Formats: structure tokens, sequence, C-alpha cells
């Protein structure tokens, strides 16, 4: 029985809509609990859901722990993480990943009828605040970027006040649709909440590529066979059938 580390999060693990009349797993639904189970009937292992105890995907602190679902695989308080889980450098040396499952890139959300039409335009003005989740994939591309738009964006979200970070992507969606904010999260996210928000626009293109995975302990015995499972989940176009059943309602 294997325990995956998770945590709510539309379209990728949600609550069924009359989850009080359900128990354990069958608690849940969305892409990544039918993803575990076209993996599980091919590799044959079973699993308990368990949403992350501190509700983040994972942070570094300055003295080496790791905070999130990234945390709890170290940890060995579950042996993978089914989320969508952004592959960075810096998480690779401290946990293995899978194969991607899905591709994505920083994107950034406003709501309609605005004069901005790139992240330069938006980085070059003062009328919309932006910002993003804190301590997530997207921020520390800012954070830690070479180039000078980049570099100002960091600056601003970094010194403004009130704070233009927000918690959760829930979060960042309603500051989009109620104040002048502009989003920056991932282009999978972008589809899924514009697809059902007629309100809601991407300003410019991605800013990179990347890539979502399910996490690993470091060394894990279960790495070989689950990038094997997902291969054959790609090369029947099982990854992009779960894909539209989710994101183009
Ligand atoms: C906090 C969330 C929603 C996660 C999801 N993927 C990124 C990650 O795995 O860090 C985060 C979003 C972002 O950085 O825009």
């Amino acid at each position: 029985t294997l325990v995956v580390t998770t945590i709510l999060e539309n379209p990728y693990l949600m609550l069924k809509g009359n989850h009080q009349d359900m128990e354990g797993n069958d608690r849940y639904e969305g892409f990544c609990v039918d993803m575990l189970k076209e993996l599980a009937e091919i590799l044959r292992f079973n699993y308990k859901i368990r949403l992350v105890g501190d509700g983040v995907y994972g942070v570094p602190e300055a003295n080496g722990t790791w905070t999130g679902m990234v945390g709890e695989l170290i940890a060995r308080k579950a042996d993978l993480a089914v989320a969508g889980l952004t592959i960075t450098a810096e998480r690779e040396k401290v946990i293995d990943f899978s194969k991607p499952f899905m591709t994505l890139g920083i994107s950034i959300l406003y709501r309609k009828g605005t004069p901005i039409e790139s992240v330069d335009d938006l980085a070059d003005q003062t009328a919309i605040e932006y910002g993003t989740i804190h301590g997530g994939s997207s921020m520390t591309f800012f954070q830690n970027s070479r180039y000078q738009t980049y570099q100002r964006m960091w600056n601003y979200m970094y010194s403004k006040q009130p704070s233009v970070f927000v918690k959760s992507t829930e979060e960042g969606i309603a500051r989009v649709l109620n104040s002048n904010y502009a989003f920056l999260l991932e282009s999978t996210m972008n589809e899924y909440y514009r697809q059902r928000n007629c309100n809601l626009t991407q300003i410019g293109g991605l800013l990179d590529t990347k890539g979502y995975g399910i996490g690993m302990p470091v060394g894990s015995v279960f790495r070989d066979e689950f990038d094997l499972a997902i291969l054959q989940l790609q090369e029947n176009n099982r990854l992009e059938i779960l894909k539209r059943k989710w994101w183009e309602g």
C-alpha cells in the first residue's frame, strides 16, 4: 500500500460534491485520482490518499529543511507525491521525479478590456498590481532571474504593501476578478479558470516551459516502473484524454 501525499487543487484533486457520504480515497476526484487509477491498473499497487499536513507544495528553508509535499517525501512520511508538482532543478537535488505527465509554463492572468499586452508592459506600469503564490515555483523564477524585466518584477513584488502575494490559486483568481491585479500562475491553471469565467484573459505568452511530475524520495525503488507506466499512458494518449476530461468543460 503506497502512501500518496497530495493537496486540494482544482481540477487535480478535489472533494466530491457529496464527500461526507464517502470514506478514504473515494472522498476525492480529479485528474490526479484518475491518473492514479490508470497507473494502479498497470502496476497493481494499493494506495491511500493523504492531504499534505502543512498545505504547501514545497519550499527550502535556509537551514536545509524542505516544507510541503517535498518535505514529506524527504522525511519518508509518503511514498509518492501526486499533484501539480513542478519539476525544478532545486527540487531535483532533494527528491526524485517521474517523467513528466503534463507540460506547462508561467503565465499571466487578468480581467478583460486591458491595454496590457505583454510581461514587459505589465512590469513597466503602476496602475495594475501583480503577484504570485508565495513560495511557489513561479515566484522563484522571478526571484532568481538574471533578466532585468524579471528582476524589476521581483523587486516590486518583494517590496509592495499591502502584500501582492496570495496563499492559494483560489485566492489569486478572486483577486483578479475583484481588484486591479494580474496573477502570475502556471498555464494549466490559467486555461482552467479561463474556461470557467469568460471575463478572464491571458496577457502575452508563456514565460518558460516546464513539467509536473510524481515526486518520490531520492533513490526510490518505485521510480523505474512508474516511468514505464507513464510512457505507456503517454503513448496510448491517456494523459491527454484525462486532461481533456478535466480541463475542457
Ligand atoms: C502553489 C501551487 C498552486 C503550485 C503548483 N505548481 C507550482 C509548484 O509546484 O511550485 C505552484 C504554483 C506556481 O508556482 O505558480
